[PDB]
């Protein structure tokens, strides 16, 4: 199956300039806790913003032109995306915004930050109709002297 993850801050933001401009800590872990031993899917800005492999998962990157780094795995279709996988339990898509609206269709579960953090982005999440997924958790932390903003971490998967 396919699952999306992602961090939210309010109107479905999620990047700036190619960066995230905020900065918390339970959410990373929330992260890597979610993601490790898993093949990761992410587009190429992806790629660029993170700046290097993220250990103990197979990084596979979706670009257009031939790759540049062979410590991942270039694919140049989602069908080629998948396939690279392999028999996994569960890929994990994390992004960006144009890789999430095309795996959005094709995906089963959604792994979302909701971040209480007002910023300016040029990325978004993908519109998704509400009715279609079901929540399976919703756990909800206040700021605290780590993390600068309060987030609830949700759980979603299609009915
Ligand atoms: N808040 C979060 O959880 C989160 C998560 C991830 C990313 N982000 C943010 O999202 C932003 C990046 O997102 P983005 O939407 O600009 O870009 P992106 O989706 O990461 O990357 C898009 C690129 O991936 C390649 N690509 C996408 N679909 C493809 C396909 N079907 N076949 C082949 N190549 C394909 C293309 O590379 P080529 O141009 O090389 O062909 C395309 O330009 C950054 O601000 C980042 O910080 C936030
Ligand atoms: N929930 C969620 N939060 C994010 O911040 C996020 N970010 C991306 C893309 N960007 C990034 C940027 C940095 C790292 C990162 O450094 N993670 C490391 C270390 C975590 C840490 O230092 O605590 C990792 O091992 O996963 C991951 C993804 C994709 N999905 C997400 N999903
Ligand atoms: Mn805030
Ligand atoms: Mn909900």
């Amino acid at each position: 199956m396919i699952s999306l993850i992602a961090a939210l801050a309010v109107d479905r933001v999620i990047g700036m300039e190619n960066a995230m401009p905020w900065n918390l800590p339970a959410d990373l872990a929330w992260f890597k806790r979610n993601t490790l031993n898993k093949p990761v899917i992410m587009g190429r800005h992806t790629w660029e913003s993170i700046g290097r492999p993220l250990p103990g998962r197979k990084n596979i990157i979706l670009s257009s032109q031939p790759g540049t780094d062979d410590r991942v795995t270039w694919v140049k279709s989602v069908d080629e995306a998948i396939a690279a996988c392999g028999d996994v339990p569960e890929i994990m898509v994390i992004g960006g915004g144009r890789v999430y609206e095309q795996f959005l269709p094709k995906a089963q579960k959604l792994y979302l930050t909701h971040i209480d953090a007002e910023v300016e982005g040029d990325t978004h999440f993908p519109d998704y109709e509400p009715d279609d997924w079901e929540s399976v958790f919703s756990e909800f932390h206040d700021a605290d002297a780590q993390n600068s903003h309060s987030y609830c971490f949700e759980i979603l998967e299609r009915r």
